[PDB]
Order: C-alpha cells, then structure tokens, then sequence
C-alpha cells in the first residue's frame, strides 16, 4: 500500500518541480506522470504555457497547510537523483490538478510507477473535453 509522508516546502521550480524538506534533507521532486509545458526545458526554453503551470504548481504548493508526498511502487529516484512522487496539497494531488486544468498531459508510463494512471487519464479526458489550457 501507498503511504503519505510528511514534508516542507523550499521551494517550487517549475510546473513539475519541487524542492522540499523530506526527512530533514532538501530533496528535488519530480511530479509522477505528468508532462508540463517548461520554463526551464533543457532545449526549447520557455514553451507555450510554462509560466502557467509553473505558477499553478507554485501557488498550490505554497498556499497549502500539509505537504504530504505519496512514492509508487517502483523506483524513487530518477536518474539525476530526484525524488519521484506523487505531490499532495491539504489533501488534493498536485499531479491530478494540473492535469485536469489542462496544464499537463499524462507521461509516457513506466511500470511499475503506474498506481494512479486510469485516474489520471479520467482527468485529462475531461480536460480535452472541456478544451482547457494545453487542449484549448
């Protein structure tokens, strides 16, 4: 079974980063699952609604009372050493909020890092139903 920790925040990166105090050390977090347009991507720089999710991510994460972050099955860290994990505000997953605004798209998965996958695809079918954001 999947369990919530605590953290703190330090500070918010991008649309799909995080850096937070996780068991008293800072750690980078990569939002499980998702693609967010980037500010800081490795080759195209600043994409079309980057800035937007950066600031919805943010906002999120900075506004909250409770940080809790949630790691899958599988592996905890990416190859550049960042934690991967579902993100949870006062209870609401920061993941599945950006996907049903429109503001990311589900990732390519990797087994065995799939627990929460259908229910991120039902958000982002709505939200390419309701046309928001990226689907607009």
């Amino acid at each position: 079974k999947l369990h919530k920790e605590p953290a703190t925040l330090i500070k918010a990166i991008d649309g799909d980063t995080v850096k937070l105090m996780y068991k008293g050390q800072p750690m980078t977090f990569r939002l499980l699952l998702v693609d967010t347009p980037e500010t800081k991507h490795p080759k195209k720089g600043v994409e079309k609604y980057g800035p937007e999710a950066a600031a919805f991510t943010k906002k999120m994460v900075e506004n909250a009372k409770k940080i809790e972050v949630e790691f899958d099955k599988g592996q905890r860290t990416d190859k550049y050493g960042r934690g991967l994990a579902y993100i949870y505000a006062d209870g609401k997953m920061v993941n599945e909020a950006l996907v049903r605004q429109g503001l990311a798209k589900v990732a390519y998965v990797y087994k065995p890092n799939n627990t929460h996958e259908q229910h991120l695809r039902k958000s982002e079918a709505q939200a390419k139903k309701e046309k928001l954001n990226i689907w607009s």
